[PDB]
């Protein structure tokens, strides 16, 4: 029932990570700013990248820490409290390894599901945040997950995700202006055209 009002993407800084896989919550954002004509500017005061506009008639507010994920807190966290901004108003954007490229879910609550940037931020907000679930594919052991995250997507398995990403940016609209159940049913019945 309420806005979304702030929208944070995870990943790691630098141009180094910028094509891999853990950055995928910060292409959605990076997107979606762009798309709006929302600048994200150094906002140092919270260790992150910042902005803020309008976004299908509501003011939304756009975070991308440059903590390095494992920190991804120390920037969420004091944003979301010095703007006086609820769980219940936040959708952060991530990569999901237990999901496929090409698969997308909105999922409200729960916990971190191994993944280290909400493990960062659940123990500090709590569970009731909304999270945008990019699915980025498991390479097989849990040997090869550091550089598979850590790792450049094939041509192929990037347009999934970058068409699923496309996707859940046509719905933003239903998300800030609170619909949060309409928003998830059109977001996860998402499938590869
Ligand atoms: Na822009
Ligand atoms: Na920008």
């Amino acid at each position: 029932m309420s806005n979304i009002s702030l929208i944070v993407g995870l990943g790691n800084p630098g141009s180094e990570y910028a094509q891999t896989r853990h950055n995928a919550g910060f292409w959605f954002v990076e997107q979606l700013a762009d798309k709006y004509g929302i600048t994200l500017k150094n906002d140092p005061k919270f260790h992150g990248i910042s902005g803020r506009g309008n976004i299908e008639g509501h003011d939304v507010r756009l975070l991308l820490p440059m903590t390095y994920m494992n920190r991804s807190g120390q920037s969420v966290v004091p944003f979301s409290k010095f703007y006086q901004i609820a769980p219940e108003a936040i959708l952060i954007a991530h990569d999901e390894l237990d999901m496929n490229p090409g698969v997308i879910r909105l999922k409200t609550g729960g916990g971190h599901g191994g993944h280290n940037g909400l493990r960062d931020i659940v123990p500090h907000i709590g569970p009731n945040f909304h999270r945008l679930r990019i699915g980025i594919g498991h390479p097989g052991s849990k040997e090869r997950v550091s550089g598979h995250v850590l790792g450049k997507a094939p041509s192929n398995e990037q347009s999934l995700m970058d068409g699923a990403i496309d996707h859940a940016l046509s719905k933003v609209k239903l998300l800030v202006q609170g619909q949060v159940p309409q928003a998830m049913n059109q977001i996860n019945a998402y499938k590869p055209a």
